[PDB]
């Protein structure tokens, strides 16, 4: 049956619930209190064919940082849980996706060793109300709990929304590849 | 008994109440009308083991500047009052604390001569709704009324929230050291 | 009697009322819909000893630009009206004022020829909700309708609020000097 | 009556007595054990029309530093005391004075917030037996206890005695302006 | 009683056993098949007062890399286990230690978030038979499984053995501080 | 009982007597014929809680060099003697202390191998009558006879007296730490 991982975590700052199906149909059901992040999690579901269910609340009066971080941490853990024994999967993923003028290359390995390589240069400080420093932190936190090797390379781009969104498209497609069955490893 | 300092000050712009216990247990009770500052004052309490009670209101319609300044001024005065005759204390504090990639070295002396040395380079203009120029002004104002020699050195950091928060962790730990009894000066 | 100038102007975008007494006592009564500008107009009154009455409404949904501009234009006209025949006045003003680390030199002549020389470098984009580009535009518009020669020189400064506020202090003091009676020109 | 401030302070290192009349006639009566400093305090009295009475002794065997510092601290306190409630005064001062080729601009505000901006470049290490590093320290210490905002800008100069002396002339004249009654604030 | 963590892990490449006592007496009992690493683990025990028991074998015919990595991973896990609920500890550590001309500053937080900041510049490729690239990898792997925030700053140094050994001295002393009881958090 | 070291040495150039108590109460009793050095030795006693008794005479007609050197040599020997078998001590010390704008980091190890790392940049040639080249020589000579590893790093500073004095404060505090009992090495 489908590989599903679920995490619930409450702290004094945030409360987060995540459920991810690696064998999904792109069902997008994310509400973090951070609308731009919800849009990116929808991208993860649609471009990766994951089913993504996220609920979070938190101390957004301070800033979006703790919520963003705790959502990412929980997603990484949910991915780890869903992966189970990791038998028979491709393990590696590699994809370069555009959004108009933006072009982002993502390469990853479900290695069990956390590492983020990241060189995005996002030229504005806010996309809507979303602090663009939080993009790197989202991926770093996700890597840290999932135990993923992840490289994100900005090949082109000028519009901040395009850069970030193309990153999520490429990541989702690379992660779909990595999590799928390898037909010669059954 | 415990060294407690209290200040109340009302101006045409702000109204501030501060009570600080140098011999506290980290009781955090700060409401300034500036949520990010409240978070940093919680850090001061938790990392310093001060009991910190702050209430402020002010002209935040203009910007957070007058409130931030008047809170800092009052805290410096409250620290001065709490210190009393300053007998038997370590006087000096020195600590370097991280928050992830950020690393901040704080050195201080409860000297009676105000000085701020500060080289933070905070790469974004807003953390939540908090103007990052206000960090330096908070420490400068606090130094001016407390009569503290304070040096803040940014050794590493990229995320603005991490840089500022690590600064408060390091400051709190250095100030705890300085305010504690020196076992050989009794 | 006192030199008073009054202007009312309604356009499709803004509605502005200004009354200025050159021989005032620093009565501050400004409500523009732009809180930071209200604070600066209070500075004008208090540091210049002008009585300043301003009411404005406008299309702040778009941005503060049209309101800021129309307020400034009306103030310049009100100053011109109040000056009347300009007999017996000092005409020239010259003052350098600080606000903490900021230091601003203003020199002006009530010449009848508009000119703004301005070299402020305001290092952040927003003070509260006030767009810092609007400072230069305020002075330019005021100069244009008053027919003033005005030079503003930033000698020092780092905090944007301090830079802008010191500018208004220096301007107010220079304008007080220029508008006052010359004891040898009666 | 005249605004007079008096300070006496004895430490293990120095003994200092200061009496300053803000409403003086330039009576110069300074003996610090540092002859060049006595000359500068005479300049303060003569160019500011303060009456300045200073007596100091100290550990000049070590160097002039502690004496210079403690004299400056006491002067700042005496100024603060003499100012009293600060009602009706100009508050701000601004003057540029030469001594031959030297030209020094001083701007100050009796603000209650200490700040020194200082860019003198004194090209020799000793004027007589006076260590030229002590000039900055004199002004810094004075600012710290008086709660003054003070900016000192070297516009020209080559001879060290001229640079330092012009600074005291300009400071004295700016401080006279700041401390005098504002005829419209009675 | 004493906080002890134990890890055993066998892979196709290496076999590692670690037992660490956080409340030790500096008992040094390390045999990794990598003599220079054994020397550094002795330093960890002696300078940290940890009891350190390590046994490892592995594919040193290929190079020391897999053994070094797997030892480090296991040590990080053993530290995590030994820490237990982490109640009442200092949590943060900060120390700068020399070895002759080498001087290394280590700052760490037992945060639960892995991060390594590292700027060593080791000027030779081999210390004995030990590949000096393996130093960074040892700390990175240890951080990854322990969930430690760790910064290592080379302040001075020329001799590779001195640089690496001073790093272990400083790390051990910082980790001792972090793991010890905070007398005010009981 | 208290760890006391005493040295007497007469040469054709100087005559020096030193007695140091590592377990002192900050008793300061130094007379070298070099007043600035006496002030620094008082700092050593007060900031380190050493009891420091020094008497020296010498050929100060030539310059202060031989006296300064011979005092330092004797102090290093006295420290070595007082340390005795060096059992149970912390051995390492690490502290960063300010004096106003100056900030100096000292790290040391009572290693038995002499080394001085020193990067002070003292911007004037004389503090009082004390030749500022003699600061480095004092520490070098002390290191050479004590067998100490000592690093002195200037992090900030402009006033020569402040730079040198902060160095002695930091050194004294680091040396107090190194010489004190380690509670876990009894
Ligand atoms: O690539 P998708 O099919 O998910 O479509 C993306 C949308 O165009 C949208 O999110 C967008 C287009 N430009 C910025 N954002
Ligand atoms: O160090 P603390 O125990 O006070 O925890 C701090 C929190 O992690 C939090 O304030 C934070 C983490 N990243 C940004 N902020
Ligand atoms: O100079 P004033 O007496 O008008 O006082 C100004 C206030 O201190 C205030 O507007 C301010 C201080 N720092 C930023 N703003
Ligand atoms: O300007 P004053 O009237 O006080 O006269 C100053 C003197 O000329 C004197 O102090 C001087 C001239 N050159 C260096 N010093
Ligand atoms: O600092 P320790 O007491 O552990 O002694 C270290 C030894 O001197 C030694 O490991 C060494 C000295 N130079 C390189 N290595
Ligand atoms: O830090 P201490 O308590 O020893 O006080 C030092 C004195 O202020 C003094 O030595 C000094 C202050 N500025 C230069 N020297
Ligand atoms: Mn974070
Ligand atoms: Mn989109
Ligand atoms: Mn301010
Ligand atoms: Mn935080
Ligand atoms: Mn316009
Ligand atoms: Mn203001
Ligand atoms: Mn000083
Ligand atoms: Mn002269
Ligand atoms: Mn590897
Ligand atoms: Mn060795
Ligand atoms: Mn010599
Ligand atoms: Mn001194």
């Amino acid at each position: 049956s489908a590989r599903i991982g679920e995490v619930k975590r409450e702290t004094k700052q945030t409360n987060v619930s995540v459920k991810i199906n690696l064998d999904g149909h792109g069902v997008s059901d994310s509400s973090t209190g951070i609308p731009f992040l919800d849009h990116m999690l929808d991208q993860l579901a649609s471009h990766g064919l994951f089913d993504v269910h996220v609920r979070a609340t938190g101390d957004t009066h301070i800033d979006d940082h703790h919520t963003n971080e705790d959502v990412a941490l929980a997603i990484g853990t949910a991915l780890l849980k869903a992966l189970g024994e990791r038998k028979g999967i491709n393990r590696f993923g590699d994809f370069t996706a555009p959004l108009d003028e933006a072009l982002i290359h993502v390469s990853l390995d479900l290695s069990g060793r956390p590492y983020l390589g990241y060189n995005l240069e996002i030229p504005t400080q806010r996309v809507g109300t979303y602090d663009t420093q939080l993009v790197e932190h989202f991926f770093q936190s996700l890597v840290n709990t999932s135990g993923m090797t992840l490289h994100i390379r900005q090949l082109a781009g000028k519009n901040s929304h395009h850069i970030i969104e193309a990153t999520f498209k490429a990541f989702a497609r690379a992660l779909r590849q990595a999590t799928e069955s390898d037909p010669r490893r059954g």
